[PDB]
């Protein structure tokens, strides 16, 4: 298998897209920018319904970290199918869900007392985090960051602050969430270069919470939790300054506020550590995970300080939580990560840094590149001084990559995320970066952007 | 296989239960009333980790309708694992999710045009219903019924009114939900026998909404939706009067209010129709399903009138939605249902009605039996006049059934649900009802309840 | 002065009404049902701008208890205008507000220690009660009754459940209020005659709270307070059964819930006790008063158990609170009340009961008469069996009374309130009841209602 | 009368303070910083209960703009007392309330169609503004400014963002308010000197609303209104840049958002214009007023664009609104303002600017002085570089002014407001500024602050 694309979308792709439009609700599907219609998958490749072969830099939005069709994950699933699929994890007991909980407790950041609540998705895991924090602190308010993405349920829609269309006609959602600027080193209300001056940007974000919220309208004692992504995902693959979470933890600790680390996108080895928060040297009170945990099967986990546990039975539960097929898949995922995929993300890191810095030097349309491990963000701007979003052009780069056999996803208003499966070879990575560079070059030439 | 129980919980079960309490959050597991630790399943039987063999009358809380471990569903999953697992159904397209959406549209109640939003759970399917209703109507309030269960997320916790511990320290959840009494023919605020006088009970509930809410504090024009279970599940397997939903729909239509039918527990053939609402001759605007749809793989679906679609992209989305493995499972489930399992529910309905009415005649501790298809509730009371809940006795009956190789679940404060897989034979069903009756006899004799 | 009416509304009245509609917001003024344009007042009489003279049975919606224009109250105001008007009672101190606070503490129901928060209105007094209850209990939910009126501010609009137009497009107001049926002995969801069977109605309301709210969706421990009117005013002058509040207090005490008695309309001597709750033999935790307290100057007061005080400065405050002119007026009002006006209410109670029961015997259009002291409600119905509201007829009776020189107000959907100033003579009262009866006779004859 | 103070608090003052503490709720009274106990008032002087005479620079928190005891206001009141006090302004009509509404429509900023809703206080007037805006736009969200003060009711507590103690245990209040930094030229999150660079600070506040809120989590189309004070009062007498409201109006107009101008403290001539918004050259959609409007009698008004009017009767109302004593007082207040008090505020302005700039040059403890007309703020800091709040010292300056016969109020964390009645003479103003300078000098010497 190698990238090989003729007509896309082909006739079979166009037929499915038409049928999708007829029977399915309008969500985030784009017939003009995302015309990929997947039929099957092999190693790091998609094969679409017309036989087109595409190199995967999407991981299906950071879910297929261990590969598009991991054989070790599939064996575990088939083995679990011969035993039981659903055991009603929350009314009856089963050993598969308990074996996963024991492993998640062990691999949790830091070395503190942990328990786990299992669910079916990232948004469920964040909803469970909200409930654990409310119950354990008896506090009802939360702080979240502008640009955040935590899910689309009534609780998590209040935490999410990515695109206003996410909230259109939804008000009122869960009350009690206040938002403050993320320490985005490329775009922040202070105009601070947070790469050159990380401490200045850290102090402005901390000062905003302390002076602007705590000293005026948000009683610090009534805040249950601060929710954060350790790198903002949907918001643009935004990597905050290295010392930010240490300063955030000093502020939270002074007021008895929990730190809630959303690893739904950046966890499960994506940054060359089991958790992205590991690069920032703090131990969050709650960690939420989903997506890559189940290696393609729906699963969520909320890993929390043990003493936060619900005092009584029946405060939270679900039907599908502790799903044995999901539990089997996740145990197989974690062993793959620990046996070389995390190390492979650390090894590939400098290839991604070097090539993307080379692309920033050469192509003016690139405002910023940023990343850790195999989580990389490239933001496109009309002008490096105004930083006006190159949204049209970003979309065209994705489309040109597809035509050349590379599957990419946009993030934020004008960025692209590069998130290839952690099984990707050096040679597969170089090929995808070369195709990515060609798509930028094409759209740069087509719009007259400087090429140095 | 036959019901065969020695010590339960056995030594391997006790080890799992202790590990569960150590590593996992406190939810709805009960070491005292539900000490069932499942290792595998075969036909209508659980095999626990100590080799005990139990006849299943739980169906994993109404999820395993097509049997504890269906070969057609397993075959379809294995076939799907060969092609792909996750294709990012909400960014990219794939034919598998579209095939399921088309089928759900076709089997939806009534003959109006529909679309589908796919999710991972019942609570997600109901959160999507909230969002669809708010967007499409531009109204923000909802009516739900006392005793309802719709899920534990911030939006669905406001809809749910089953047990107050479900809300403990969670206020505020999503504002805007008002609750009114369910037309429960055994227990209602008016003292009405809703079996003997159904129209009187219907009329009291309808008049409570019109006279008490609409004419006093709830502007009818601001209500987006009325959420209902067609039989309350977690609330006690409560079957409302046959004409109630017709009268509810007249009131809703008068005010432009949507009807949202929660079929998460009563759907997928349980009541001897594909949808439980089909017994009540209305066409709801929105139908939610989960649990049984995936035959053991987590899935949810929100089926709605096509003109309620989100008019713009990015209002609602999910990661795992349109999961290809769940979709393959769901199409298999629907084929099995349409090709014989629903007919089986229809055939065994009279055996349950006959056996449960005989038990009610013989055992004074039984206050009420009610049901449709293979959905049966039996409610235990201390005295048939007071209808004082026999909560302790109900728990003792579940334990005595389990010791004798029958897995039952409680529902409401003093009821038991009988929900065996729809593949159950007449002989297997008779074996179950016999054990259930032996358990009732034992607990009656212990406490001095009359046996006629 | 005697009732004397020629044209109403006369030419000067019509000019004022037209100017009102041009310059002022649309509220609860009614050019068709309430065309009374007041120029001055003398004793128990309004003199309108065209010189019409009307006997007042309105008391300015229960504000002018001490008479339409009391000389002792006017003397005290004039004396206070000589010294000071506003002294900023919440930053600086003054002896006038303190003298009133001391008096209110002394005349509060029961013999427990109290403190007082002074405000400008009934809605302010009730918003202060919400804040006192939330702070002192650290709980956030409230129970209120269907038919209640507590004010139109964002906190009190959630408590109020009188007419849905009061809430139109205002959602969301303050979250956390659940409503249950009032023990209205004439109209209730159970169809109970609460006059003949008061304990049955009490028991249904108490059981609705315990069984339907506490045992299903409202955690009793999270309820800060139960708000009630001791007689519902705007809801129809509805007198609940004499033992209801005693049973309500048992339920509240069991759960640590405060009792908040809204006396804004029924206090200051109206019912022939200083507080209407004194008829029902309980000591509420919080009492709110306004309207009549100031004898025509805006004032409100929130009287509470001293141990509910805000433990810290700056939680609640106001500008005009402890206004010295209002305080001087209020002390005068309380002296007049204690020195004869409350005795007058006691003396005239039997004349109202006798005359209104005679009217109920004679006029079939009257469904119900109810009252205490000088607080009387008469409810008009199309048919004594259906109790269909005679809303049009009720409005016609108010208009026919006005044409004959009696000012009445509607209450609820088809009732009239009789609330004459407490200085009214037996002769003046008889003149009023005679005009009221003539108005009922006229509207009965017009529509063919039986006259026995 | 001249400032003459011996012992303060004297024995009679100490007795009232003790009694206040016994019978009245803990609010914003300070026995240690505000020991003034007012007995009567004359011209611009308080006389306390021990015969101490103090020059008034407080106006009783901006209420006594026309004087402590205006004779023209008192005559109007006594004249209205001979006619009627309360006419039930919202059920019946009266010419006094209509004459006030007609005058408020006329004096409203700009020349656009207006109507008026009358209430009893600033917080009621702001609550009415929230309801008018919600009803007229059918939008439920609001933007308010950090540092804002709009009242302590459930609606206005959401708008208020001055001290977190104002909200202690009150959550949840009315949902839907988002807060952004005020353009405070002395203290803002960008560290911008807004005196030297007003356009830079304006653009940062506008950009924060547009880029940070509108482009991320606050759909601009769902915002009913932006609430602002034209000078922040309780927050510190903060005067925004001259062009700020023109830029705010361009932003609001682009999205159909209302501008709601809170003049409860800065209106009724205080800044040498009838309204403070007049200095900023925009025409707000809604204007709220109270305090000084009633010249010492409780009153509120909400003046709004006529087409916003409530479409139906019964959405908003009150009992005491249109109170004829209040209406008479307010008509007399407005005539005093228009006949020379507003002009007197313009005349005294440069005396206040010159003396306070002289004090800033001389006393290092002064960080900032700012003001318009007779509204002036002096902010005290420990260090002019850190701007650390000199809260202890601010309180001591107030106390030393009192001992020397000047009544001052603190504002914000370390400011003092100078708000003398608009009837103050040049000679009275110089005397109060000389006493104010002596109090600063004393506390400067006492703490070692530089005196240049
Ligand atoms: C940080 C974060 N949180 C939450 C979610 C939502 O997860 P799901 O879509 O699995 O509900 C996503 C995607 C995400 O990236
Ligand atoms: C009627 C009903 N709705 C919703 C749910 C929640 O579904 P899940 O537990 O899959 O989120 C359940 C269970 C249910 O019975
Ligand atoms: C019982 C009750 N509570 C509250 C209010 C509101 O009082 P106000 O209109 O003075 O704000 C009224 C009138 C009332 O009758
Ligand atoms: C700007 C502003 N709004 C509102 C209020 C509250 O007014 P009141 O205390 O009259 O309710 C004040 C004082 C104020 O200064
Ligand atoms: N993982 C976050 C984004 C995934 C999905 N397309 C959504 O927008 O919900
Ligand atoms: N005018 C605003 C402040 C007035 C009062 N002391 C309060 O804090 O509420």
């Amino acid at each position: 298998l190698k990238p090989n694309v003729k007509e896309i979308p082909g006739p079979k792709a166009r037929k499915v897209i038409e049928e999708h439009h007829k029977y399915m609700a309008t969500t985030t599907n784009d017939p003009n920018e995302y015309f990929l219609v997947i039929e099957r998958a092999e190693g790091v490749y998609w094969i679409d319904v017309d036989g087109n072969v595409l190199l995967d830099f999407s991981s299906g939005i950071g879910v297929m970290n261990v590969g598009l069709r991991n054989p070790k994950v599939i064996e575990a699933i088939k083995k679990q199918l011969d035993l039981v699929l659903h055991a009603a994890g929350t009314d009856y007991y089963n050993p598969y869900q308990v074996e996963l909980a024991k492993k998640l407790v062990e691999i949790a950041p830091g070395d503190i007392e942990r328990k786990v609540f299992l669910s079916n998705s990232g948004t469920e895991a964040n909803e469970a985090a909200l409930k654990i924090a409310k119950w354990s602190t008896n506090r009802k308010m939360f702080i979240a960051f502008i640009g955040a993405f935590h899910g689309r349920t009534h609780g998590t829609m209040s935490l999410t602050a990515s695109k206003p269309v996410q909230r259109s006609r939804m008000f009122p959602t869960m009350p009690g969430v206040v938002h403050v600027p993320y320490p985005n080193p490329y775009r922040n209300p202070w105009g601070i270069d947070g790469y050159e001056n990380p401490d200045e940007l850290i102090n402005r974000v901390i000062d905003y919470i302390e002076e602007y919220l705590f000293e005026h309208y948000v009683p610090a004692e009534e805040v249950a939790g601060i929710f954060f992504e350790p790198i903002q995902g949907e918001g643009g693959y935004v990597v905050p300054p290295k010392n930010f979470f240490k300063e955030l933890k000093k502020l939270a600790d002074k007021h008895g506020i929990l730190l809630i680390d959303d690893e739904v996108q950046m966890g499960m080895g994506r940054t060359g550590r089991m958790w992205a928060i590991e690069h920032f040297d703090i131990v969050p009170d709650i960690v939420t995970v989903a997506k890559a945990l189940g290696g393609g099967i729906p699963i969520g986990a909320t890993i929390f300080r043990a003493d936060l546990d619900f005092g009584v039975s029946g405060v939270h539960s679900n039907t599908f939580g502790g799903n044995t097929v999901a539990a089997a898949a996740a145990l197989a995922v974690i062993e793959e990560l620990q046996n070389g995929l995390i190390e492979n993300a650390q090894k590939l890191e400098p290839l991604f840094r070097e090539r993307l810095e080379e692309m920033k030097e050469k192509y003016e349309i690139i405002g910023d590149v940023r990343g850790l491990g195999l989580a990389w963000g490239v933001e496109f701007v009309k002008d490096r001084k105004t930083k006006e979003y190159a949204t049209k052009e970003r979309g065209e780069i994705v489309v040109e990559a597809l035509k050349r056999g590379l599957a990419l996803l946009g993030c934020g208003k004008s960025a692209i995320r590069l998130i290839p499966p952690l099984i990707i070879s050096e040679e597969e990575a170089k090929m995808g970066l070369d195709i990515f560079e060609e798509a930028i070059k094409v759209v740069s030439e087509r719009h007259g952007y400087k090429i140095h």
